[PDB]
């Protein structure tokens, strides 16, 4: 079974060595690649292939891969499924329960709502970029059940229902290969930059149709959700890198199973300081949001501008993942937010 942090046990993947590296690996016919978009490996497929299209580009900083900042949303596939988080929570399936498909995951989870497209649509936007080289082969997605569904199944239907999203990945792979024609190294902050543009922007254009399955769980647990999608986006300002080594450090942070009614952070007992810590950092973030009517974000991307606030914003995050527990609308003044008050 899945671990939260460790994967199989050493921080990659479960069933990492499964999971495709190249679109050959793939099941299908002679004239199409078949991918299931609800199935655990399927998805690990998706992240896998370009890790292995994008390896020569970071191969000089680390070995195995690990310095490719791709690896960011492959950890968190991972880590949702481990804690159950992908599974149905309605009780109307047995779709990702022990006792149905584990594999399986659910549409009505508000985690593979929000993660999907990071999987999909970046593969689409790397096969149109040619990443993968050339490709005669049709990709067929399986479909959804819900009508007017979330989840697009072909690279038409996708870039129709979120162009903006195809795009930003798109102008990320598009940077990738220009680095063949410019005989030129790779710039990090810049691919980085690029990178969270197309996570944020996806995130933004998801946030309101995956909406209504926050409604699938208690409170308490719905409250993360929604203190994890806003930190993410003030996170993503700092340029904070989404390789190997950081992902992890940050998933250890993240809680190990599902919130319920009795959970309050930071004295959460089964969860060690560093995880009952960004629990209630996260939480910070939503309050500093929330209070200041999400003007705070707009600040906060306003001063990200600048390279030195983006280094300093980064030390505050580090701070964070080390288990420190820093006040959120404290750090956020002295790097020069206006911090708000309650009415």
């Amino acid at each position: 079974v899945a671990h939260p942090s460790l994967g199989r046990g050493d921080g990659f993947p479960f069933l990492w060595d499964n999971a495709a590296s190249t679109l050959d690996q793939l099941n299908g016919t002679d004239t199409t690649i078949i991918l299931n978009g609800f199935n655990y490996l399927d998805r690990l497929s998706m992240f896998k292939t370009v890790l292995e299209g994008t390896r020569k580009y970071f191969d000089s900083f680390a070995p195995n891969n690990t310095a490719n900042i791709y690896w960011g949303f492959t950890i968190y596939l991972n880590w949702i499924l481990a804690t159950g988080r992908s599974a149905d929570p309605t009780g109307h399936t047995t779709c990702g329960l022990a006792h149905g498909d584990p594999m399986c995951l659910a549409e009505e989870s508000w985690w593979n709502c929000i993660k999907y497209n990071p999987a999909a649509i970046a593969f689409f936007a790397a096969k149109k970029a040619g990443i993968f080289g050339d490709v005669t082969k049709t990709i067929v997605l399986a479909k959804p059940k819900e009508a007017n569904s979330p989840y697009c199944s072909s690279e038409e239907e996708c870039q129709a229902a979120y162009p903006d999203v195809m795009a930003t990945y798109l102008d990320y792979f598009e940077y990738l290969m220009s680095l063949e024609k410019t005989g030129e190294s790779i710039d990090m902050d810049k691919a980085q930059q690029l990178l969270w543009k197309a996570h944020v922007t996806s995130m933004e254009n998801s946030i309101a149709v995956c909406k209504p399955r926050l409604k699938n769980y208690n409170i308490i647990e719905r409250q993360l959700d929604r203190d994890y999608l806003i930190s993410l986006l003030y996170f993503a300002a700092t340029n904070f890198p989404t390789n190997f080594i950081e992902s992890i450090k940050f998933v250890a942070d993240m809680p190990h199973r599902q919130l319920r009614f009795g959970d309050i952070a930071p004295f959460i007992p089964d969860m060690d300081m560093k995880k009952n810590n960004l629990l209630v950092v996260l939480h910070g973030f939503y309050t500093v949001h929330s209070l200041s009517g999400g003007s705070s974000l707009t600040h906060w991307r306003n001063l990200m501008e600048s390279p030195v606030s983006r280094e300093m914003a980064r030390d505050m995050v580090n701070l964070i993942l080390a288990g420190t527990p820093v006040e959120v609308q404290v750090e956020l003044a002295k790097l020069g937010i206006p911090t708000p008050v309650d009415y």
